[PDB]
């Protein structure tokens, strides 16, 4: 394929230059990922009226354990159980392009935007860990990321990832899969949105969930069901206990 | 990479053919652009209840200067100042793929769909021009585009672009960056949408803003912040004066 | 011409003496300026009921950027755009006294009364700068002035000047042009003044604006229009966006 | 005396040049006038509540004679009779600087801002002419001025002048005397201003009247009385009949 023709940018305005090492590694990674994978994003909104209420009530138990209860640890779980139900989400394309490596363990990573670039620390076996233990690790791996203390070993073997950026802003996005993975879970800003109760309209905060999928593996229907079930697992987190 | 296998379309129905010169140049350009750049679009809605009110009040001063106050000149500005604040949006990848050429001048272009194809006339130094002067130029470059009187010099050196198509229709889109640029600003139809005022729901026209970004440069967080700030600059255009 | 006859001031009372270096430079400058230029001042009051309301609302965004939103940065702009509209204000008399040098860039300076004298720091390209950036520079150049850290390079190439002294007092004044410039913008105290709304009288704060002009260039009508338009640009700062 | 030091204006911005013939003649005239005459302006406001009412009622008789009744012809008269009363206003300094040439005829001129410059057409014997005849001549000499059809003979022998610019704007100004004359009558915008009727405040349109005077002839008291009497002649134009 052909690229962008060189343009003498000094002809119109003034210029300056330079990048960094990590940004170049991310650049190349995102080049290979979008050149080797069929992309399409699914947009689904989950009713998070009860979850936000839960997160605010458990604020006392959080501080007692020295943790900050965010929306992140709850999401890591809602996916953790949904992944067990749909193994086609925790797989990868074999190099022979004719098979599917079904991972039995689920190590979910989360994007952490630092000064040097993007760092996705992986949480090993998030299925065997409660919100407090998960949040503790999310906060630890996030602080080590900003300080550049993250060992390369904590950046490997991730089944799926989550690009939580609800703290920043936006409504919908189209995240790109960090291969050899097959799916990424994007999440935007929360907003009290009007929802019909079969009779009248009622305000209810909704979470934006944009997930990308590799269609060489995950089709259209199977990818949507996953998100629809994530909606149900979020509205009633008690369905995770079940 | 492999392409589309030739299909004998004359076997099922009847057929006809032919294209034009400009459409072929646009085709090839959009081929290189999507083959050399990591794409993901960000969807953000800005409260434009006060802006629409402003645009309608200044209709008298517009006609006196022989100009039509559209939503275009206001957007060119809201981005113009937002670009100054976030220089990573007005840059480009060096051919050495290891640096960033930071443009100090901001020449924004806008897509103009003609009969022969797509033409993106560039407005030089839109940062040093008021709405009337900008609109005057937007209308001039647009009329010259439809008449094919646009010199090739006015189609060069653009920092960013805007694919305004709110006059046509739609809600959300996923525009593609006209490289070597790093970002494009898409805008859809306006619609009185329900927005909660912390107590009750209220009608308020919102502008659809879909922006594509090159992730080799612009990450997820930095791209969203840009759009969130564009939201704030649109809701209160007085923040541009500031 | 003849001067003041020497008077033995020691005959009536007691006396003391001495001046400073900067005051002598200002003295001589104001001697040449009033000996080579036709002077007449124009008094115009602008409705600043909405601007004062704006300046007070943006106090939160000001402190976040570490700036003090004064009436100065708003004035620098209202003139900045008015200057673009009327180029005869940003000119100067050629040494051949038969031409007019039309400056295309507008570098406005402001009088800063220090202990050693009068210092007029120039803000380069105030047309390409927002209120926050302008105020930041106004505060910086003002502090450097009082500390005597102002380099002589920042005291050159000014198109027009502003002698803001509203913080002190007074109603009207007759400032003198700092040549080779052609105009100076004086501003006095604000005061809630009675203004008829076609039916009844209503209180509304007004800004005193006294501008001097060189009549070898600027006539009576052209000078007034400038001030009348400055009135309109101040009452509705949204006309600057336009 | 010393002048303005040459400044290389090309060092900071870009430049352009050139003037015209008439503007140079006005420039030189205003140089000599302010270098040979002691200047001080007197600001006086006249109650024009009844005059404006008169001018609006006689609109029918005006159109019948093909004339536009402005505030100009009424002012030419109010001064015309006031000049007869105070001959020190219609004089001039003899070249011997020891006498006063008392003109017995009063030929008042009015400033007319054209494209080429300032033109002051003189109305001969305005004391022997009614408002209709005066207005007819004011309109005729004004149209000939804009068309450059004014013979140099109509620009000579003026006792006093009037720089009416109320149509443009402003509040107060400091006009400069067109020597060998001794006084000029400036007039600004009209505005319904609050005036106490010994009990309560009442709205009443006032005319701004700024007159410059040569103090080698006209002192402070004699100059003010003239303006105070002009106030009285304007409030009640029937005092001109008397």
């Amino acid at each position: 394929a052909a690229a962008k023709p060189a343009t003498t940018e000094g002809e119109f305005p003034e210029t300056r230059e330079k990048m960094s090492g990590i940004r170049r590694a991310i650049a190349k990674a995102m080049v290979h990922s979008k050149h080797t994978a069929p992309h399409v994003t699914l947009m689904d909104e989950a009713d998070v009226t009860k979850l936000v209420a839960h997160r605010k009530k458990f604020k006392a138990i959080a501080a007692e354990k020295g943790i900050k209860l965010t929306f992140l640890p709850y999401v890591v779980k809602a996916l953790v159980s949904a992944l067990r139900e749909y193994p086609v989400l925790n797989t990868s394309i074999d190099d022979e392009t004719e098979e599917i490596i079904q991972k039995h363990y689920y190590n979910i990573g989360i994007a952490a935007d630092t000064d040097r670039g993007l760092l996705v620390p992986v949480i090993k076996h998030a299925d065997r860990k409660p919100i407090f233990a998960l949040a503790q690790e999310i906060n630890e791996l996030a602080e080590k990321a900003r300080d550049g203390k993250l060992t390369p070993g904590e950046m490997k073997g991730a089944s799926c990832t989550i690009t939580n950026i609800g703290s920043a802003g936006g409504q919908w996005f189209t995240p790109v899969i960090n291969h050899p993975e097959v799916a990424i879970l994007g999440i935007g800003r929360i907003a009290e949105k009007p929802i019909v109760r079969d009779g009248e309209i009622v305000a209810a905060p909704m979470l934006a969930l944009s997930l990308s999928f590799d269609h060489r593996m995950i089709d259209g229907a199977t990818a949507q069901k996953a998100l629809n079930h994530i909606k149900r697992l979020l509205s009633d987190p008690e369905l995770l206990l079940m």
